[PDB]
């Protein structure tokens, strides 16, 4: 709308601890180990570099990844994006800007999806290569792996997943 187009609020490359709450607008802030809570409203969040804590709550938020090496892991440490409260079975995740290697059970460079109920999280990572080919890692609080669909997750791999 001409009043607001939900333009993300540009934070800092510092560790941003900022909140969005009920505003239908959300904060972006590349660097740092951010803690960004967005609860109500439709939200548009980019976590960037580092190991981040991104909460989205309510709404069909779009948490999106142009953050490639910014969401990578190694045995020497992981810099991933741990997304909290993100499962009304209709939340939006976008990894199309990463291209995404695929979801072929974690081999041939693709990633695997797993869900742990004790963690209440569905982690997505690859493990075939670590020092040899440091893999990507993300985590989402919810069990929306049972809701794996193109409408839930946008990707740009040459084979659908
Ligand atoms: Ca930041
Ligand atoms: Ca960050
Ligand atoms: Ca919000
Ligand atoms: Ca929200
Ligand atoms: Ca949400
Ligand atoms: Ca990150």
């Amino acid at each position: 709308d001409p009043s607001a187009e939900a333009q993300p609020i540009v934070g800092s490359d510092l560790d941003d601890q900022l909140h969005g709450t009920l505003l239908g607008e959300e904060i972006s802030g590349g660097g740092g180990a951010d803690q960004l809570y967005g609860y109500g409203g439709g939200d548009l969040l980019d976590g960037g570099a580092g190991r981040d804590r991104l909460t989205g709550g309510e709404g069909a938020d779009t948490f999106r990844f142009a953050l490639r090496e910014d969401s990578q892991r190694s045995a020497a440490g992981t810099f991933s994006d741990l997304i909290l409260d993100f499962d009304p079975t209709q939340d939006k995740l976008d990894v199309s800007a990463l291209g995404f290697t695929g979801l072929g059970n974690g081999y041939a460079g693709t990633l695997a999806v797993s869900v742990s109920d004790d963690g209440t999280r569905t982690y997505l990572k690859s493990y075939e290569t670590d020092a040899e080919g440091r893999s990507f890692e993300v985590s989402l609080q919810g069990n929306h792996a049972a809701a794996l669909s193109a409408d839930n997750i946008l990707f740009a791999t040459p084979v659908p997943v």
